[PDB]
């Protein structure tokens, strides 16, 4: 099962259609939208600044979501966050994908439909342009995404919505 | 206190001599062999492609094992997988060691008895030659392993068999 | 909601003023000091060499603390260890900060009040001088810390003590 705690005057607001997996911790000022999914072992501590997660977002296994003072963690609709990602006061725009094993730091902004490659580091305040591939440590813009890249990102988002409904039933 | 779930027509097949630690998640199409050990907080989701783990394998704490479509995750006998490793449709051949904090990506093949150094990234489709030390991001061959290296690899594998037997009793 | 196990003749010695979060695993030869905090999903296995954690230390979420033979894991007073850090037989001196997503390897020594930047790797046996900023893979010394840097390090340490007191009460 999972752990959900208040932090002072703030308690998590989680959509009835969201999936919260086993061994998940969510605390404090966290909002999670419709058909979104928080996968096994993930931690979302909403005790420094607001956390706002949109609709149809998947936050994959063993992620850590946290904030620095006065820097909200904002994850817009249709975002995929890969396994073992660290988001710290990141702004992640609609339909972006954060490659598994990446670290996204304070104030960093990931543009709409951008792809951060696996294992990347996006340093504080850095902006990744919309619909680009960026990877490395620190992440560099590599190229513009193609329709093939975008269709793969759409497939993963849809697959996670379905798998979330399957596991929510099994649990 | 682990969680074991079926996925559609597949349920995990785990040897009676395996150790499954607390807070472990294992789902779907997963086979785990004799005397293998899956350590605290590890996630193995067998919901995209088959996962086959051999005998006397240790998968250390906080690992994440997953697949991409049509790319099986294969971990052969006598493999050591270090703390906090991400394996995504990796092929890890007999007796290899995956250094703690490494990321091994889709269709990457780790040669028999190879040593991937701590903190490495092996990119999709990349092959690490048998019995080499390779490290970095991306991982580069450094040297051929010596008898001293092989004795260290033997010690870790045998120590994890003994620790797994101890904790299985304590749990 | 935590797991605490002995290892042979050693059981963890944890101060009554320490906070041990949910889904934490602590085993064996581990000492944790006064007003220290071990955050969600962290693993501290004290089964290879001694682990000594001082007073007012925060070990953030999803950390893994382990040892190699004959190399104690030493974390002195007033240390901050960031989210998703791996410490393996590290020596971390008083008031140092280990940036989130870093890996500190066997016999590496982090000098008093030093700052290891997020996402860094400190290789085995490497020393980071007192009161410096170091980052990268492997970590390079960049500059001497300023009073502004030290005040940021003090703010984080003090904020964690108080939050630890809050969650310990809620739990
Ligand atoms: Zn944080
Ligand atoms: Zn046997
Ligand atoms: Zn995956
Ligand atoms: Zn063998
Ligand atoms: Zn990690
Ligand atoms: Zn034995
Ligand atoms: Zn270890």
């Amino acid at each position: 099962s999972m752990v959900i705690y208040p932090y002072k005057d703030k308690k998590p607001i989680i959509s009835d259609s969201a999936y919260i997996a086993d061994f998940v911790t969510i605390t404090g000022d966290v909002q999670i939208g419709d058909e979104s999914s928080i996968w096994f072992q993930t931690v979302i501590r909403g005790d420094v600044a607001p956390t706002i997660i949109g609709n149809r977002v998947n936050i994959q296994d063993q992620c850590c979501l946290h904030q620095s003072p006065n820097k909200p963690l904002i994850i817009e609709d249709d975002v995929t966050v890969g396994h073992q990602v660290l988001l710290h006061s990141a702004i992640v725009r609609k339909g972006a994908l954060i490659g598994m094993g990446s670290i996204i730091l304070d104030g960093a902004e990931i543009g709409k439909g951008a792809f951060v490659g696996a294992g990347s580091l996006v340093p504080p305040g850095k902006k990744i342009p919309e619909k680009t591939l960026a990877f490395g440590r620190p992440a560099k813009v590599i190229r513009e995404l193609t329709e093939e890249d975008l269709q793969d990102m759409e497939r993963i988002r849809r697959e996670y919505i379905e798998k979330a409904q399957y596991y929510k039933n099994i649990a």
